């Protein structure tokens, strides 16, 4: 018995969005909706209206599902995500990637708040990530295969995608600003690291951690969605500083690289349109 | 739906111990309840009798939360624990420790045998733990949140008050023996760790390993509950000796640092008193 | 309430082979199979038979258990095995274990294909596992403790056994073909390792890296039956190399050595003999 | 938590039956769909695209809803039914009845093949059903309320519509074909009644009897929509004749009583319009 | 694993009522705990703080267990009580039931608004049930037995003890009011009955019909626990009139009956004290 | 996802009794097991060594099914039965009888302890049942149908074999001994009936009260496994005397026509011979 949520979607959203195609998927994390604002045509449904949708219960997460138009790109975005720490497995987002698929995305530009693991980069700054690396204990996909989706077994060879990684350098260049890459390495949550398993996580090889990503990417490679991410730094891990950690914190640090965020994308779609 | 023993208890133990409110609430591991034997008016609660506890199945844990005084100071001991291993999730230890923050507790003093991962500190010694390394899958919080004891999101950010800790210091100059602090990982179980793995929690930077601690201390710190946690060493971890590991070792080796164990502890209440 | 079918088993099993004692009990993973195909008055009994076996649902792993002679040693052969990223837990070989067990079996050469976490070692090679490091949520005997098979907490010191290693050492020596060992680190899965996490695993200790193994051993060592495990390597874990990662080339790889593994059983069995 | 699927199928219907509001549902059961073939500009969904239908796993019942106009009169009908017998619960047929109401229904028609109670009606009549007697374990609103829907007690006086069912009355003399009207009593199934079950339900006070209506019924009332009942009789109760009882008995004894049946419908729907 | 909160609420109730042993427990329905007014030295506890006891979700039902002094009789007494139709089993009020045993309770006088089937008693008369007839699906003991309460089989005999009815009669003469004894049959709800159905009821032996009773009294026979009810009539049975039933009605109409239900009560205390 | 017990069973029981196939399958109730003493050649096999069969929890009931001869027939008999309340639902007996029919038997001779309806038999006589009238909740078949052994719907015409019941007819003259036969009808239990209820049977149109047969039964027909089946009556039913009913008083009234039991089953199967 597989859910059949994605395919109620997609009938759902052409009620309220007739004949569009969206290439580019966007998942908005925390304050950082702000660029859903900016679409054109912006047509609005709650997840509440999106069966299998990520049904909001943290702050700086909305609800909804905005498709429209952005730099004359049709786009589909994610007004907050879904978390594994809320207790639904690793499967929580799922679902909603796999809508995006099906709508014929062509790929899922992902989006979250992180801490740095390098001294180096501080808060404020942005992380192209390059790869990952899973503490969540297990991973989506596993369980009985949907044969409609994807395979068995799957390769992460290359999951943030090379090349689109490639132009989101140049539009940095472009902007003024730089645009570091890291390894991103996910934490379960809901409570924040330890200054320890920092240190064990900068040991592994990491450069940004953070609650999320890792479910929605390995989800979007097994239906074979392209994948590019970019987290925005909003304080260094536990233990790198002498900053308190809060959600609070988070939100509002969200807000110095937020223009910066806008131009990266809004400047990584006019390059692909 | 929230669970609601920890309030149910308060009421229980208001029969069993009338006007009485503790500040330090213990936790005894294997072996090491031989403490309880010594609380003034010491009253006996079984775990059977308080909902939320967690009734025993592991030897050196009896399944009694008991209420008294120590070095004048009001206490609630309980004397056994809960494990990840016993197949109940993170979550197993979660209710106690919010019964202690219920009853008015001011600190949890959690104790715990564990193994050495440093050749440095062998069989016998005690260590004060100063951060954690989880290794369990999960954490005690994924789940909705309750909002009545702690917030979606905590920082882990000075865990094992640094505060108690050096008056745990002072303690063991003043006693004559060594308190060394150490990093504390955590282990699912309930098999013992592989060399292999004990290596690599060496390279992850770990001091100590046992099979508890982690969950008790996240809920508390998640409750606003503030921590103090000493391992009594049981021998070296997997293969960095010649001592075959078993649990009938472990409650005989945590008899070597009892006595040790009862002044750094009766010591400890008497500066706090 | 704990599980009878490794009992049922023992009574289902009579029916089909009568009056035989198994010594040596093997787990042939992905087109590995292969050996099954030489057992002596081999009789073939179906998982679907069999309660509590992995009825399989994977390729390379057919669903039956095969038992006969090999080197006039009596044996019980599974072809196939059931894996964590079935969705079933980490006690989805358990009750298999836990029939060789009963059987009477002395000993469990586990098999399985893999990759290589050293660039020493290539494609086509097989190694003798030494220890392992899990990485997947959980053990298999988290839970209530069956006190039939084994005890609550066990030690798996000299889990992979190091005299029966030694074996292996010589018959490889005998046949012209390295034999080299190596720590066995579990990944969950489905989903192939991200070149960071295996980079991760190498930093951690590791030197092949599989998505089984694990489930099995513990529960072998649990219920005190003595393990030996030989990796039968398909390529470099990702990110060490230039070669695309599939499940196509896995079954496909695993056919450069299955003569020298066949020899290496074959020995091996000899010299127990 | 309430489900949501009445809601999401509005959405989905609208997107394959844009701007129709329908006045009568009908639920066509086993071998009575041929009605559905008369449907003006229909419109077909199934069920599988349905969240909340009854996914058909019975004979006589296909698993689409049909959307379009008969006798002028806008009509949403149901092409298969979902029955208790199946072991979903008496709610197997709630969401799907809460769909009718939403779409903005004024009244369900309610179809079933059934046996007579009463030797004087035999095979191949129509039965305008005026009252029931629940023999299924339970209700379909057994549990939470939805307030959404309905009230936590509600009323069956005059569930099945008086007023209805006189005009059903007319039509049937204007065929020329008699509309005896009896007390429908419900039985669990799947297997059929027992002989003396019969005789039992004869002296309830019951006139005919089904594995149906009820549940679908007390669903419609609850949420305040009025309900119209005709069944159409395949044979006597077991015990009253000589006649076998199966399934494809069934099936084929509403062939007699078919043309009638649209008769008495498409009149009704005339008089109505 | 057997329910503990009867034990639980015996501590719990012990910190609010100390000292304190009842002789008669009651169960006070819809509208009819005007009478927990008149408690003397009335403690109330909320059902929020009794595990076990059925948080209301009804009208009419407070959530409250009252102790205190009635005609110089120690009493515990039920403000509002829990149903079938709330979804969750014949077991709802079971652990209540066995509460009242614990206290020490030495008979539950069980009272409830209910339907009459006889057009001889209407609205406002009260009937002192005298044996009852289930037709809710299952039974409260239904499943392994708990040898702490009661036996695996128990017999219903005298289930309404005869002689408390008899002092019940006296009590009705003295006070010039009528106490009709009757068969109480009870109904899953919470739909009310057709009038199809109350027919039935009549034909199987019925006088009064309600949604309760029955769960109280079995389980209370169980522990052995004597039972003694009275049921205040709020209407004649669906189809026996011309009134429009609503639970509206019920709470009105259950305020003709309620000065001689208190004098009917406050006058069997007063003989049994 | 459907049980496979029974063919496990089939090959469990080749272990203990090869080369057998029985031609009537025995159910033994309370205290009439004192038959399986006579078996020739009997083999006795644990119900816990037979994956679905029912594991006795109540008395008079062992949990064994011996294989063996009598009177030169080979038969299957089950000493003890499963229930209804014992909690696991309808389906209790099934994989039972789907065993039953596996093995080859050619019928069931389902016997039980029950009580009597009619005033004219008494404790200690024989009836054969004829008919029965399901009281339970629900049906042994509800849910997805086993295509394996029996399709969606069936009849119970004839369920209790009028062939073979007229044997039993001739071997009670040959006996010289009453052989009544009576509609036998279930209650859940596991408490007794009310005395308001058995008058309700006797309306209904009930003989025989029993709290079993009908779960074997509709399985056995469901499967098309022949059924014959006598009660032992131990009692008047609940107000038809002035006998106290208790299962003590069941197993010792079952010892009056013990005899006539195994003289009446012994001759049944020489004439069937
Ligand atoms: O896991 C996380 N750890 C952090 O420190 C952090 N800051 C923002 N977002 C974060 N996520
Ligand atoms: O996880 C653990 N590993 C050990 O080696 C040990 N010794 C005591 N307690 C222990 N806990
Ligand atoms: O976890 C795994 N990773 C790999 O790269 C691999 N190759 C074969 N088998 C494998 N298992
Ligand atoms: O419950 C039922 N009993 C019958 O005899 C019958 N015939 C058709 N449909 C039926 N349903
Ligand atoms: O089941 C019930 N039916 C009724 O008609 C009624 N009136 C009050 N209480 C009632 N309960
Ligand atoms: O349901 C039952 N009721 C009885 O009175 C009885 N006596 C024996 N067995 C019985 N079963």
């Amino acid at each position: 018995q597989f859910s059949h949520n994605p395919l109620f979607c997609i009938d759902i959203i052409k009620t309220y969005k007739p004949d569009f195609t969206p290439r580019v998927a966007f998942i908005l994390g925390s304050g950082l909706g702000a660029l859903a604002d900016q679409i054109e045509n912006a047509v609005a449904i709650s997840y509440e209206k999106l069966p299998g949708f990520p049904v909001s219960t943290v702050h700086g997460h909305a609800g909804e599902l905005v498709l429209g138009h952005l730099q004359g790109v049709p786009v589909v975005c994610m007004k907050g995500r879904g978390h594994f720490y809320e207790g639904r497995g690793m499967t929580i987002m799922t679902d909603a990637i796999r809508t995006f698929k099906l709508l014929g995305c062509e790929l899922l530009f992902c989006t979250n708040a992180a801490g740095s693991l390098r001294p180096e980069v501080g808060a404020g700054s942005l992380v192209a990530l390059k790869d990952h690396i899973n503490t969540m204990p297990g991973t989506p996909m596993v369980g009985l295969n949907d044969d409609r989706f994807g395979e068995r077994f799957f390769s992460l060879a290359n999951a943030y995608d090379a090349e689109y990684r490639a132009l989101l350098q140049k539009v940095a260049k472009e902007e003024g600003f730089p645009l570091t890459e890291g390894v991103f390495v996910s934490y379960p949550g809901p409570n924040f690291e330890t200054a320890a398993e920092i240190r064990m996580m900068q040991i592994i090889g990491g450069d940004v951690v953070g609650m999320s990503v890792v479910p929605e990417v390995i989800s979007a490679r097994h239906c074979d969605l392209k994948v590019v991410a970019v987290s925005a730094i909003t304080n260094m891990a536990e233990g790198l500083s002498d900053v308190k950690l809060s959600h609070a914190q988070t939100l509002a640090a969200a807000e110095l690289s937020k223009q910066n965020f806008i131009n990266l994308i809004c400047g990584f779609l006019r390059k692909i349109a």
